[PDB]
């Protein structure tokens, strides 16, 4: 919940190894498990278009931030309880600023 700008081309290795399993940046981009990410970024949770949520993560109702972002994803059950995203988190700080500076821009 402090992120600094970091790593975009670690960040996208990270997307890859990470992410991509569930999900995809570009915009009309196809919803996989999760939902595609474009415009998520300064939007309220659970409005990717298309995608059905949980009540949870629609019951948070976050407005996306770098912050809270990292903060989510370094534990995302915890963040939004009753959660689908089977995904368990990035730990590392320096992990979660690389990966975060790539989607500002991947989703943008
Ligand atoms: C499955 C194997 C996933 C992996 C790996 C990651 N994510 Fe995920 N994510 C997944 C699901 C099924 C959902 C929906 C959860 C629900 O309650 O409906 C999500 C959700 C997100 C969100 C929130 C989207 C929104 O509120 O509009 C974000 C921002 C998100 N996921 C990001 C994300 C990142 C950055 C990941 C890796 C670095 C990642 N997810 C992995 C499924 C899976």
């Amino acid at each position: 919940a402090e992120f600094k700008a970091g790593s975009a081309k670690k960040g996208a290795t990270l997307f890859k190894t990470r992410c991509l399993q569930c999900h995809t940046v570009e915009k009309g981009g196809p919803h996989k498990v999760g939902p595609n990410l474009h415009g998520i970024f300064g939007r309220h949770s659970g409005q990717a278009e298309g995608y059905s949520y949980t009540d949870a993560n629609i019951k948070k109702n976050v407005l996306w931030d770098e912050n809270n972002m990292s903060e989510y994803l370094t534990n995302p059950k915890k963040y939004i309880p009753g959660t689908k995203m089977a995904f368990g988190g990035l730990k590392k700080e320096k992990d979660r600023n690389d990966l975060i500076t790539y989607l500002k821009k991947a989703t943008e």
